[PDB]
C-alpha cells in the first residue's frame, strides 16, 4: 500500500530513529541496585538532553526539514521538543522490564524531586497509549507530525510547513491500516494523541517553573 516514495521516506525516517539509546539505556539506568532521588533528578537532566540532542540530529535527516526558512526550523524544534520527550518516554514505558520493574520505574521518577501533581498524569498518558499497542514505525512517523506542525508560534510561513506534514499524515494512515487492519478506529485514536501531547508543554513550564547548555538553549529557561 506504501507507494515507492512513501517506502523510501519511511525508510529515511527509521534510519534516523533507529540512532537513539534503546529503551533499556534508559531504564537500566534508573531501575540499578543503588539509588537517589537526587542522582536520578541529574540522571534524568542528562537523559532529556541526550533526547534533545538526537532530536535535533533527527530534524537535520528529516526529509524537507531542512527546505524550510532557517528560523522556521528552529522554532518547530523548540515547539516540538517537549513533545516529543514525552512521547518517547510512553514508547519507553511500554517495553517490557523485569518482575516489579515497572511499578519500581514508575515509584522512583515519583521520588525524584518533581510532585505528585505533574507525575500522575504522565504515567496515566503513558499505559493509555501503550494500550493502543503502537509499532515503532507509529511512534517515528507521530514523531515526526509532532515537530511539522504548521500551528507552532512564530512559524513566518506556516504553508510551507503543512506541504511536508500532510505527506506524512498519509503515510501514518496507511501504516494503521497495514498494522491494525482489524481497527478502522486506529489513526483517529492517533490523531487524538496530537492534541493530547500538548498539555504536556504547560505541565513541563509549570514543573520547570519549580539545565545544561543544550537545555538552556532549546527549553528556554
Ligand atoms: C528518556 C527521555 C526521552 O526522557 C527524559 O529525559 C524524561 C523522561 N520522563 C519520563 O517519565 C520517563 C523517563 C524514563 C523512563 F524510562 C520512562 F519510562 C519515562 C519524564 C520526566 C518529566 C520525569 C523527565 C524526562 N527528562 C527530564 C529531565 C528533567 C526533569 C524531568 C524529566
Amino acid at each position: 500500500e506504501l507507494t515507492p516514495d512513501q517506502q523510501t521516506l519511511l525508510h529515511f525516517i527509521m534510519d534516523s530513529y533507529n540512532k537513539q539509546r534503546m529503551p533499556q539505556e534508559i531504564t537500566n539506568k534508573i531501575l540499578k541496585e543503588e539509588f537517589s532521588a537526587e542522582e536520578n533528578f541529574l540522571i534524568l537532566t542528562e537523559m532529556a538532553t541526550n533526547h534533545v540532542q538526537v532530536l535535533v540530529e533527527f530534524t537535520k535527516k528529516l526529509p524537507g526539514f531542512q527546505t524550510l526558512d532557517h528560523e522556521d526550523q528552529i522554532a518547530l524544534l523548540k515547539g516540538s521538543a517537549v513533545e516529543a520527550m514525552f512521547l518517547r518516554s510512553a514508547e519507553i514505558f511500554n517495553k517490557k522490564l523485569p518482575s516489579g520493574h515497572s511499578d519500581l520505574l514508575e515509584e522512583r521518577i515519583r521520588n525524584s524531586g518533581i510532585s505528585d501533581e505533574y507525575i500522575t498524569p504522565m504515567f496515566s498518558f503513558y499505559k493509555s497509549i501503550g494500550e493502543l499497542k503502537m509499532t515503532q514505525e507509529e511512534y517515528a512517523l507521530l514523531t515526526a507530525i509532532v515537530i511539522l506542525s504548521p500551528d507552532r508560534q512564530y512559524i513566518k510561513d506556516r504553508e510551507a510547513v503543512e506541504k511536508l506534514q500532510e505527506p506524512l499524515l498519509d503515510v501514518l494512515q496507511k501504516l494503521c491500516k497495514i498494522h491494525q487492519p482489524e481497527n478502522p478506529q486506529h489513526f483517529a485514536c492517533l490523531l487524538g494523541r496530537l492534541t493530547e501531547l500538548r498539555t504536556f508543554n504547560h505541565h513541563h513550564a509549570e514543573m520547570l517553573m519549580s539545565f545544561t547548555p543544550l537545555l538552556c538553549e532549546i527549553w528556554d529557561v
